[PDB]
């Protein structure tokens, strides 16, 4: 009851910025949650032991992939508890309650393949779900974690609460599907711009929440270049060990899961900025002022990226 988490002093502080880095000590990392939870949420939001059995199990479902794992999870959650932090008095207590969990949940059971791998591979998960298939996979997941014994962490919510929490989760985890991103920030940015965008609007906070789902999903953009750069290593390679398993179902990967195309990253580096971080960073920046320092991060990177392909760096 009396029981707060506390920090070392150097995370304690470096730990409300966006660009922190969650270090190497795994087992630091439930602490790194619990501590962001009851600063983000409060000390009531969740009974302990429950959050603890809650957090072990999700851990226990991430697999040991090389990008797609326990450590990718925590640090989604720590780039939504600084734009909650950034944003006090724009989200609602159960908005608090559920995207932490969210972010926490997003990528529950990764196998380190891409949606469309299982479709060709032709997964039973494909046919279970057509479309965002391994973000619903991840949505179920969550779902058996919260009724296992002992794991409701949401039992205190009536009934109807609960299930508007399950909402939040359900649409805040399908919208990490990035082709759905896409069209979410068009419609994003031209409801801005013509001033239509209304927060008291369920169906905007809805879109306005996945554009946040992207931002913390991509957050690895927004780190120190020598993070940045560090993490783009594994995220090459689980997208390389998908093009081996493409060419070995008759397939010619993209260039982006092709690892002949080494050579090439900083230059799909580029692109990816330019097409996605970018843009993404921007419109979250026009309706959530204070997220502005994931921009300035996302823009140093791409100059890092760009001195790179310059024989600079
Ligand atoms: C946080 C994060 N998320 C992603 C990401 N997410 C995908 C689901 C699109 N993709 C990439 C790779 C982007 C890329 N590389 C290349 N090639 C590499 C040499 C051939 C072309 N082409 N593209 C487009 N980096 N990345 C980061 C750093
Ligand atoms: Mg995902
Ligand atoms: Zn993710």
């Amino acid at each position: 009851g009396l029981m707060q988490f506390t920090l070392p002093v150097r995370l304690c502080k470096e730990i409300e910025l966006f660009h922190f880095d969650i270090g190497p000590f795994e087992n630091m990392w439930p602490g790194i949650f619990v501590y962001m939870v009851h600063r983000s949420c409060g000390t009531s939001c969740f009974e302990l032991e429950k959050l603890c059995r809650f957090i072990m199990s999700v851990k226990k479902n991430y697999r040991r992939v090389p990008y797609h794992n326990w450590k990718h999870a925590v640090t989604v959650a720590h780039c939504m508890y600084a734009i909650l932090q950034n944003n006090h008095t724009l989200f609602t207590d159960l908005e608090r309650k559920g995207l932490l969990i969210a972010c926490l949940c997003h990528d529950l059971d990764h196998r380190g393949f891409s949606n469309s791998y299982l479709q060709k591979f032709d997964h039973p998960l494909a046919a279970l779900y057509s479309t965002s298939t391994m973000e619903q996979h991840h949505f179920s997941q969550t779902v058996s974690i919260l009724q296992l014994e002992g794991h409701n962490i949401f039992s205190t919510l009536s009934s109807s609460e609960y299930e508007q929490v399950l909402e939040i989760i359900r649409k805040a985890i399908i919208a990490t599907d990035l082709a759905l991103y896409f069209g979410n920030r068009k419609q994003l940015e031209e409801m801005y711009q013509t001033g239509s965008l209304n927060l008291n609007n369920q169906s905007h906070r809805d879109r306005v929440i996945g554009l946040m789902m992207t931002a913390c999903d991509l957050c690895s953009v927004t780190k120190l270049w020598p993070v940045t750069k560090l993490t783009a290593n594994d995220i090459y390679a689980e997208f390389w060990a998908e093009g081996d398993e493409m060419k070995k179902l008759g397939i010619q990967p993209i260039p982006m899961m092709d690892r002949d195309k080494k050579d090439e990253v900083p230059q799909g580096q580029l692109g990816f900025y330019n097409a996605v971080a970018i843009p993404c960073y921007t419109t979250l920046t026009q309706i959530l002022p204070p997220t502005e320092p994931l921009l300035k991060a996302c823009r140093d990177n791409l100059s890092q990226w760009e001195k790179v392909i310059r024989g600079e760096e």
